[PDB]
């Protein structure tokens, strides 16, 4: 089988890094294409903040939410990794729309949290999953504390074929209108976070679109989606390697990518 040799070369990566791979890839409808550990619990790290933005974008949609409204801020919403949040402080805000597009494409801690502000916290980001049809799904911290990822615990984790199929919806399920959908698409695809992760290991001609996540416990995360043979789909790989270098774990995930495209194309 080519699903065989998908299994086998992900196993072989697992035990030659002393890494767990979690991955699920669904077709639009969220029919499972192919898995391993898929219902295993990781660590979401900043892949969250893609939903994130899904469930501001449905604010927007739904009339509750405006996407240039200012979100004013002091120097308290500066965290680790707040690289567009401190060049907007001294203008003393972000909207609505330039911190979700930082979240999603520079993985913006301060943004992310000026979000969460606004729209209720990790309960609100929980609810969000909740009523798209993710019950897995949980955010229960803010950053940078929710990335603490200790094994076991549950707080702020997903399963990739939970969060595969929450992809699936969010772009192809109808969860947002077809502008917000194609809005979030191209801040996908020109994501400045991923180019040594997932789609470092995808052929060159097929339209990718990612959010990356890194955690403390070698956590390596890419999530989103992939158009290949002019078929669509959702995309969700985990990774825990506690005793590979930051690039090794890069170069896992850019392999795992190889992996799942000798599957596809077989």
């Amino acid at each position: 089988s080519e699903k065989l040799t998908f299994k086998t070369d992900l196993e072989k990566l697992e035990r030659e890094k002393a890494a767990q791979i979690g991955v699920a890839i669904v077709d639009p409808q969220g029919e499972i294409v192919a898995g391993h550990r898929m219902a295993q619990r990781f660590a979401m790290c900043s892949t969250f903040k893609f939903p994130l933005a899904a469930l501001v974008f449905e604010r927007i949609d739904s009339g509750t939410e405006r996407g240039d409204r200012k979100l004013s801020y002091g120097p308290d919403m500066i965290v680790e990794w707040s690289p567009a949040t401190e060049r907007f402080l001294a203008s003393g805000h972000m909207t609505v729309l330039e911190a979700a597009q930082a979240a999603v494409q520079l993985s913006d801690n301060g943004a992310t949290n000026l979000l969460l502000r606004e729209i209720g916290g990790p309960a609100a980001m929980t609810q969000y999953f909740r009523k798209i049809g993710d019950s897995v799904s949980r955010l229960d911290r803010k950053e940078p504390e929710m990335s603490d990822n200790t094994p076991g615990d549950l707080r702020d984790t997903t399963t990739p074929i939970a969060m595969a199929r929450t992809v699936a919806k969010v772009l192809y399920g109808g969860a947002l209108t077809s502008t917000s959908t194609h809005t979030i698409e191209r801040w996908l695809i020109g994501n400045q976070t991923g180019d040594a992760t997932l789609r470092a290991g995808f052929p060159k001609d097929w339209v990718v679109g990612e959010k990356t996540g890194t955690c403390a416990n070698g956590a390596r995360n890419d999530i989103g989606f992939f158009k290949a043979q002019e078929r669509d789909y959702a995309v969700a790989v985990y990774t825990t390697a506690p005793k590979l270098s930051a690039v090794e774990r890069d170069e896992l995930v850019a392999s795992v990518g190889q992996v799942i495209t000798q599957l596809i194309l077989s």
